[PDB]
């Protein structure tokens, strides 16, 4: 068509892409791990990578129960995925009952089998195994259920995913056998880093591969959200992601839609969307992110003897998340036959009910000034959220939509919480118009105080797990200050929102070592935003002296030692 408004390179795309609103509405998506590693239904999704090295349980595993790695491989698993109970409408049925708004199945995971519609791979699920464009039926039945349809690719860790097959008896030795890569060495760096050592986790072929097997992706299904695992970001790769981005976010162009791409690290903050895996943010982030996680806490894929998270630990980590500027995308593991457990059924069942009563506090919320207050923060990560915090009534997040102020308590109580975050020293004017529980009819009583906006629960529970009260107000509200330390020096991080509906100017002074900055902010009615101010000439940041102004009145004194 020619539409190259991107070109392959950072700066390109940051002159020109904006990460859409509909994502940031959204708040809630449905992951869906499935594939042929879904037939063994055990470890994990990462059965084709360790039952090649020898020793390892799931390799002494496979041996006895399927057979010595040269009679019975991975790709002997593919005519046993049958997939006779699959169907792509009772699949989104389940999505679409959980609230959720768009849904990423897997396109192609670490295994080398796409489960779409492919023209260079011949492992595919059209042509082998269930013998269906399972992508495919899923975009017609999210189009229908008038969701919106994302995909997941994990096909640059296909270089090397087989590698131990190469140094033991095996059919990954016989290279002749595309389904197994390029059976290369995994690239070295601990965890999310682009350093890859002496390994680069791909070559010539997989790159190419890689582009023929987005842009096929791209022109075969559009979807409107493509996410990538970790490997993409390594350094020898970024070149190849980078043409691809560029084609993407120009397909996007003449398809009138705007389209969301997902990676762990590698890439700028406002480029892509930053999303991390089986964690949380502990700050509210500028940019839009996601977190990934699994209902499963051993397993994205089925398997057998898995343990589910309960609704109540994925409710308050996704309440925490949106409080934070992030999404959640959540995924379940059907069982090799297509069937979603009842497990995990149920918890989207649970979410999509508490979503009925409460959505109006998270579909097209944005963060307030601050997203949390009490004692217990959560957990926050890469590999941290199978962790299940003990929340009371007085852990509460905070949302903010059309000026509404959205306060969710993560527990409930028989009698009253503070919300500390409206204490007076925080405020101008603040005069609370109404408080109401979503889904409650009995009048709140609430009271404002020095402290903070005492208020009392009712009697009854409209839903379980968490509890939204939605406030209007009037009023300047700024957050307490963020520390940072830098060279010589020391920023200051607040957000300030006006709720009223006349413009406002607010003052804020920051006082660190006898050193005095100020700015004054013009906030319009209606709107809040980022204040970053930075002290500088401090000689020592872990001995510093601070004090914080709201309009001359003291906001924060780090009164106490170290
Ligand atoms: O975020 C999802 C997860 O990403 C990577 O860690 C994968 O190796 C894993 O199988 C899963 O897909
Ligand atoms: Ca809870």
């Amino acid at each position: 068509k020619g539409t190259d408004v991107f070109k392959a390179d950072s700066a390109s795309i940051a002159q020109n892409y904006t990460i859409p609103e509909w994502f940031k509405d959204a708040k809630f998506g449905i992951f869906i791990h499935w594939g042929v590693y879904s037939v063994p239904a055990y470890g994990s999704e990462w059965y084709s990578r360790w039952m090649y090295k020898e020793g390892h349980p799931i390799n002494k595993y496979h041996v006895q129960t399927y057979g010595p790695l040269t009679k019975f491989g991975y790709k002997d698993f593919i005519p046993m995925f049958k997939a006779e109970n699959f169907n792509a409408d009772e699949w989104l049925a389940v999505v679409k009952s959980s609230g959720a708004q768009y849904i990423v199945p897997v396109a192609e995971h670490h295994d080398g089998f796409a489960m779409y519609s492919s023209t260079f791979n011949k492992w595919n699920a059209v042509d082998m195994g269930p013998k269906r464009d399972i992508i495919g039926e899923l975009k017609e039945a999210t189009k229908k259920a008038g969701l919106r349809f994302g995909l997941s690719s994990h096909r640059c860790e296909n270089a090397w995913f087989y590698e131990y097959g190469m140094e033991t008896p095996s059919d990954v030795q016989d290279t002749t056998i595309t389904l197994y890569g390029e059976r290369l060495h995994e690239p070295e760096g601990q965890g999310m880093t682009p350093y890859c050592g002496k390994y680069e986790g791909s070559n010539e072929r997989s790159r190419r591969q890689f582009l023929m097997h987005t842009y096929e992706l791209i022109d075969k299904y559009q979807p409107e959200l493509i996410w990538f695992d970790w490997t993409v970001g390594k350094y020898p790769f970024q070149p190849t992601f980078y043409k691809f981005m560029a084609y993407y976010y120009n397909s996007a162009l003449d398809w009138n839609k705007e389209v969301v791409v997902n990676t762990k690290f590698g890439y700028g903050d406002n480029i892509q969307v930053f999303d991390i895996e089986r964690g949380k943010s502990d700050r509210i982030r500028e940019y839009p992110w996601q977190t990934d996680t699994s209902v499963g806490k051993k397993s994205w894929s089925y398997c057998v003897g898995e343990e589910n998270k309960s609704p109540d630990h994925i409710i308050d980590d996704f309440v925490d998340i949106v409080s934070k500027n992030g999404n959640l995308l959540l995924n379940i593991g059907p069982k090799a036959d297509g069937t979603i457990t009842d497990e995990q059924k149920n918890v989207l069942a649970e979410i999509g009910k508490w979503l009925k009563t409460n959505g109006e506090a998270i579909y097209g919320s944005r963060p307030w000034v601050i997203a949390s207050e009490g004692h217990n923060a959560g957990t926050a990560g890469y590999m941290t959220d199978n962790t299940k915090t003990e929340y009371t009534a007085d852990d509460i997040r905070f949302t903010t939509c059309d000026n509404n102020l959205y306060a969710v308590s993560l527990a409930w109580t028989d009698g009253s919480v503070t919300i500390k975050s409206l204490a007076t020293k925080y405020c101008r004017n603040v005069e609370i118009e109404s408080v109401e529980m979503l889904g409650s009819s009995e009048k709140i009583d609430y009271k404002m105080t020095d402290e903070g906006l005492v208020v009392n629960f009712p009697k009854n529970k409209p839903t379980e797990y968490a509890h939204v009260f939605k406030i209007k107000l009037k009023g300047v509200v700024v957050s307490k200050p963020l520390y940072d330390k830098v060279d010589n020096g020391c920023l200051i991080t607040v957000r300030v929102a006006n709720h009223n509906a006349e413009d406002a100017n607010v003052t804020l002074k920051s006082v660190v070592d006898g050193n005095e900055v100020s700015t004054q902010v013009a906030v319009k009615a209606k709107s809040e935003q980022w204040v970053k101010m930075q002290n500088k000439d401090v000689k020592s940041f872990d001995d510093m002296s601070c004090k914080f102004y709201f309009n001359d009145n003291l906001t924060y004194e780090n009164e106490f030692k170290k």
